[PDB]
DNA sequence: GTTTATTTTATTGGTCC
DNA sequence: GGACCAATAAAATACAAC
């Protein structure tokens, strides 16, 4: 377990949200572009997309 | 909104029983009290976090 | 100004090709 | 092996009551 959660970047979470809106799932080369653009994991990325998608659905409640 | 008092005495009691809960536990538990597992859920999850802010009591 | 409920990283364990 | 899902926790926030 442990990993201490670390609150991303306004920066980066811009950028995140930037390309989710272009698409809802990432491509393998996308990945590698984003992670160097921000510093971040391609896991951690995946990760971010993985949840993002979450989000999305729970908008249901509109 | 504030939970009952006899329902806050309910939790307490389950959770010196144990920190993490059961899904069989929390049955009982919301029925027990007529909650929301969520609720109970979240309590439980808030309940650790006071425990890590004990300051002598 | 102090004391329930939502949102955001993050791992785990199931699937499906 | 890689992608996806959901369940679940903890840290961080938020917002109401009091």
């Amino acid at each position: 377990g442990r990993k201490k959660r670390i609150p991303y970047s306004k920066g980066q979470l811009r950028e995140l949200e930037r390309e989710y809106a272009a698409n809802k799932f990432i491509t393998k080369d996308k990945r590698r572009k984003i992670s160097a653009a921000t510093s971040l994991s391609e896991r951690q990325i995946t990760i971010w997309f993985q949840n993002r998608r979450v989000k999305e659905k729970k908008v249901l409640a509109k």
